């Protein structure tokens, strides 16, 4: 119904198009970090002088589905339990249940002047085709444009495309005997294409994205696994 409705459906049939291509066997991308479940990628890109690089992560998290972890992901009343890189931010505005406005001010991850953002970030289900594959969730996070938020002075605007997506596996049991957290697995997906806005040495920001990345997703995944503990299933 939104204003942003199209750009809203672009950027998620984009992601859902492109971002799902495996990069491990894609050798213009190089696997930079592992840990456990998790692998971190990245394409090293400039353009007119200025770091780009795509970044994408995969991920397992064992007995969470990919709605509570979208929910997670998405919620802002929750952002401050997970995220440790966010210094201030408030939501600009409402555009419907799942669709919302944001505005942020970032905690220094190099030394330099702070960084700001100003993106929609929706929360979405796309349905699957068939019953016997599994529906994805999709939460994404995308600059925009607002009047009541314009560039100021004590900040440089990031720019950013993000996306988390997940997919839930499920594997019902033998007996009689409900499915439990033991029967499901959430595939995840994370990509962020950053412009980080101003300038800095290439090599600084390459070593902040591969330090800030895979602790956000350790910590993030870690925490879902935390809040849905014995709670009855959120398909
Ligand atoms: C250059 C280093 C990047 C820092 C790593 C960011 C980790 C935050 C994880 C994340 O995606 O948060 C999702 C949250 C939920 O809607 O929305 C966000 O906070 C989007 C954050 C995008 C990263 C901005 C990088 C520019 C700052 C210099």
């Amino acid at each position: 119904t939104h204003r942003f409705v199209q750009k809203v459906e672009e950027m998620v049939q984009n992601h859902m198009t492109y971002s799902l291509q495996d990069v491990g066997g894609d050798a213009n991308w190089q696997l930079v970090v592992e840990e456990g479940e998790m692998k971190v990628y990245r394409r090293e890109v400039e353009e007119n002088g200025i770091v780009l690089d795509p970044l994408k992560a995969t991920h397992a998290v064992k007995g969470v589905t990919g709605h509570e972890v979208c929910n997670y992901f998405w919620n802002v009343d929750v952002r401050n339990d997970w995220e440790t890189t966010i210094e201030n931010f408030h939501v600009v505005e409402t555009l419907a249940d799942n669709a919302i406005i944001i505005y942020q001010t970032h905690k220094r991850v190099w030394p330099a002047s702070q960084r700001d953002v100003l993106y929609l970030s929706v929360i979405r289900k796309i349905p699957a085709l068939t019953e016997n594959d599994p529906e994805t969730w999709i939460v994404c996070a995308f600059s925009v444009d607002h009047d009541s938020a314009p560039l100021n002075n004590r900040c440089v605007r990031a720019k950013i495309n993000v996306a988390m997506i997940c997919q839930t596996l499920v594997s019902p049991p033998e007996g009689n005997q409900e499915i439990s957290r033991d029967n499901i697995l959430c595939k995840i997906t994370y990509v962020a294409n950053v412009n980080p806005g101003g300038w800095a040495p290439a090599s600084v920001l390459r070593a902040v994205a591969k330090r800030e990345y895979p602790k956000f997703l350790k910590r993030f995944t870690s925490y879902v696994q935390e809040k849905t503990a014995g709670k009855p299933i959120l398909f």
